[PDB]
């Protein structure tokens, strides 16, 4: 292992700053300030590449050590969701065993009391879109920030994101020709939802879209290219420009202001427990390397997103998904809940948990709800169509479940490809097939040719504006210029709809007393009634970045 290899040459020194060893805080920025001192940073690593691992789509600091582990074997990060064989010096396998926020409890209550280590204004738990955006937030114009975040890289689920943010009205919407008005956002998002979701929240989820959208753009996002998600009508999914990904694009334009502004943010660095004045009185941090701590604060705002990941708990409400795969990052397996739990908070619809219907398996990767928007039809085992293609998660989930082999073929043209710029990241990760021609793309598939086919050519006669199928209601390309391609995909838990109880302010609410408890605030996927019982594609980003704004400068108010 690494610090072995590194103690044949000179010393504990290398790397850490005295000689006796040990880390002075957990974002271990000596250290990998030593790193690349000898070796040079990842920009340089990256360059001097011939897919390699110095340069990806992770987003913000990335550090060596997230990798390079000293004390123990060493993994690429990008193990936790890809099978890129990488030849790792000191190589180990990727392994995440859960445990538990309340375990070692002794040790928590021995250290709570051992000490007051630091004071700040407002702690936020979680590096994600709503945890970054509520930085900018409280930080801008109130308080001192101190965000953590437990796994070694930040942006959690966030920075996967494909698709696209949506925002109703006042958008760049103007400039693309996309008539658009707010109450048939809330309108979708009700009829997505079942119509369970919080009225009010559903309300602000509208009438702030534009602003979140003009927020990222005084910030240096790139809002611009717009499409359909399954569920809403006027066309309003906003990304960066012709198909690439929001998500990375927002997390790293919020990593940089939140950064720029004065946050003080950690990484390896997990919030285990909240602390009970029943006033919030701090945090208490487990740092990965300096181990137990509290910081006392007057607000915190808890933005830990989801649990799709841990399915022991999603199997838990829905054992369908028993054995299933998660579209997310490894950290978002319900801390968050936890902590805010044993705080007293009251959550909601923790039963709804939203599957994404195309996955990859062989890729580990989702595969974008945009592929089927701009054209693409799925085709089961036998060579038909089986679905309309643009319904809602739960019902294409539910379709391609009931298919030979429970598994489905998302089928394209170079049309289609041409046209959505997510799909060369797909062929660049080796997962797509292709073809010359249909009877060309069925061998690769092993689908039969003549039945793909007919079903392609009937496909285009739907095309001609009617699916005699299915009641496809868009149909915005026909599949018809060569070469042809194709993705085997099937759903895999990707979103918890349910959590924490808040308001419009962003403010939880106590089981017991069903007020606020007080200074305790929350935003993001970990919080529960803005999606009702289903969420819209292009309403996690919007949420997340409108929630974290209000979460973030009602803490800051609080405390001033
Ligand atoms: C593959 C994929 C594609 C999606 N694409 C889209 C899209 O195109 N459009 C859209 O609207 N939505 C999309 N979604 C939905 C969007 O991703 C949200 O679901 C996600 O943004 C949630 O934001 P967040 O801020 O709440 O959390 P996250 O981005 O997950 O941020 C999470 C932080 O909390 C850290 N954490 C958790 N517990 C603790 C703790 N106790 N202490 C410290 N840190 C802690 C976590 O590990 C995590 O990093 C996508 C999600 C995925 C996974
Ligand atoms: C001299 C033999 C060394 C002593 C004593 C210690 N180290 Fe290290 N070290 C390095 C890293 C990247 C870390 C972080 C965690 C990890 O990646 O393993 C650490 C951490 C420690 C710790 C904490 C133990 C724990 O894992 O919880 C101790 C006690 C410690 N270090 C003491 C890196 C390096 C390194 C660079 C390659 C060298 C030469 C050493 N460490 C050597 C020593
Ligand atoms: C910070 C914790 C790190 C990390 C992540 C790495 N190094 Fe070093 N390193 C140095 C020298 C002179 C060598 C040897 C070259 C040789 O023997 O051919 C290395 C080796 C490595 C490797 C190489 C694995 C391989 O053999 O391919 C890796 C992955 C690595 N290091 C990472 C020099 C230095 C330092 C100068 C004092 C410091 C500081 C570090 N390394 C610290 C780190
Ligand atoms: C995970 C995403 C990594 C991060 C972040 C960093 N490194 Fe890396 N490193 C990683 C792998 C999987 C490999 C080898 C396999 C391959 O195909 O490249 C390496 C290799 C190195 C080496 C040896 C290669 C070289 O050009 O010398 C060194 C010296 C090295 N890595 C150092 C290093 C530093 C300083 C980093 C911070 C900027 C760093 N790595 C990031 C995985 C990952
Ligand atoms: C899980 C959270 C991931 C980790 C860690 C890494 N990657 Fe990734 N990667 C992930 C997804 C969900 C996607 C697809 C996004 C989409 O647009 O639908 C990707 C994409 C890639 C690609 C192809 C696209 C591209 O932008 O090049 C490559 C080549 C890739 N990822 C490599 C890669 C590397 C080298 C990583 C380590 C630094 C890494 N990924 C981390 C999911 C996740
Ligand atoms: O781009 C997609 O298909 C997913 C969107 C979401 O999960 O909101």
């Amino acid at each position: 292992v690494l610090a072995d290899f590194h103690g044949e040459m000179g010393g504990c020194d290398s790397c850490h700053v005295s000689d006796k060893g040990g880390v002075t805080n957990d974002n271990l920025t000596h250290e990998n300030g030593q790193c690349v001192s000898c070796h040079g940073d990842l920009k340089e690593l990256a360059a001097a590449a011939p897919v390699s691992p110095h340069k990806s789509h992770l987003i913000g600091e990335i550090a060596c050590t997230s990798c390079h582990k000293g004390h123990e074997k060493s993994v690429a990060y990008c193990d936790a969701c890809h099978s890129f064989g990488f030849d790792m010096p000191f190589g180990g396998k990727w392994e995440r065993k859960f445990v538990p926020v309340d375990a070692d409890k002794a040790a928590q209550d021995k250290a709570i009391a051992a000490g007051v280590k630091e004071t700040t204004d407002v702690v936020i738990i979680g590096s994600g879109g709503a945890g970054l955006a509520a930085a900018v937030s409280a930080r801008d114009a109130g308080a001192k920030v101190i965000l953590l975040e437990k796994e070694p890289i930040p942006g959690g689920n966030t920075k996967l994101a494909a698709g696209g943010m949506n925002a109703a009205e006042t958008k760049p919407q103007a400039k693309l020709g996309i008539e658009d008005k707010k109450q048939i956002m809330i309108d979708d998002t009700m009829k997505g939802g079942r119509n369970i979701n919080d009225p009010e929240l559903v309300k602000v989820l509208a009438n702030n879209s534009s602003d979140s959208i003009d927020w990222l753009t005084s910030m240096g996002a790139d809002m611009t290219d717009v499409g359909r998600m399954g569920g809403a009508s006027v066309n309003r999914s906003h990304r960066p420009t012709g198909g690439a990904g929001v998500g990375a694009h927002v997390a790293q334009v919020l990593w940089d202001n939140a950064v720029k502004r004065g946050t003080d943010i950690r990484l390896n660095s997990r919030v285990v427990r909240i602390l009970e004045d029943g006033k919030v009185t701090g945090v208490l941090v487990k740092g990965e390397y300096t181990g137990y701590y509290v910081i006392k604060a007057d607000a915190v705002v808890i933005a830990a997103g989801g649990f799709a990941k841990n399915n022991e708990r999603v199997s838990k409400y829905d054992p369908k998904l028993k054995g299933f795969k998660a579209t997310n990052h490894p950290g978002a397996t319900g801390d968050g809940l936890d902590v805010a739990l044993q705080a007293g908070a009251a959550t909601r619809d923790l039963q709804y948990i939203q599957a994404h219907p195309t996955y990859s398996p062989a890729g580990g990767v989702m595969i974008t709800e945009a592929v089927r928007g701009n054209g693409a039809i799925v085709v089961n085992r036998e060579g038909n169509r089986f679905m309309n293609e643009i319904t809602t998660r739960d019902k294409a989930s539910a379709a391609i479940l009931q298919q030979k082999g429970e598994s489905a073929y998302l089928v394209f043209d170079d049309s289609i490809r041409k046209s959505l710029k997510a799909i060369e990241g797909y062929v660049h990760l080796n997962i797509v097939k292709e073809g010359k021609t249909i009877e060309e793309l069925a061998k690769q598939i092993d689908v039969p040719a003549a039945e793909l086919a007919k079903t392609v050519t009937a496909y285009n006669g739907f095309v001609s504006g009617k699916d005699a199928q299915f009641e496809r209601p868009d149909l915005p390309r026909e599949l018809v210029v060569a070469p042809f391609y194709a993705l085997e995909i099937a759903p895999a838990v990707h979103h918890t709809m349910g959590g924490l109880v808040i308001d419009t302010k962003a403010e939880v609410k106590s089981e017991k007393t069903a007020k606020p408890i007080t200074g305790l605030y929350a935003a993001g996927e970990v919080t529960g009634g803005v999606h009702g019982a289903n969420r819209l594609g292009g309403n996690a980003i919007s949420d997340i970045v409108t929630y974290g704004r209000i979460a973030g400068a009602s803490a800051a108010k609080f405390a001033k």
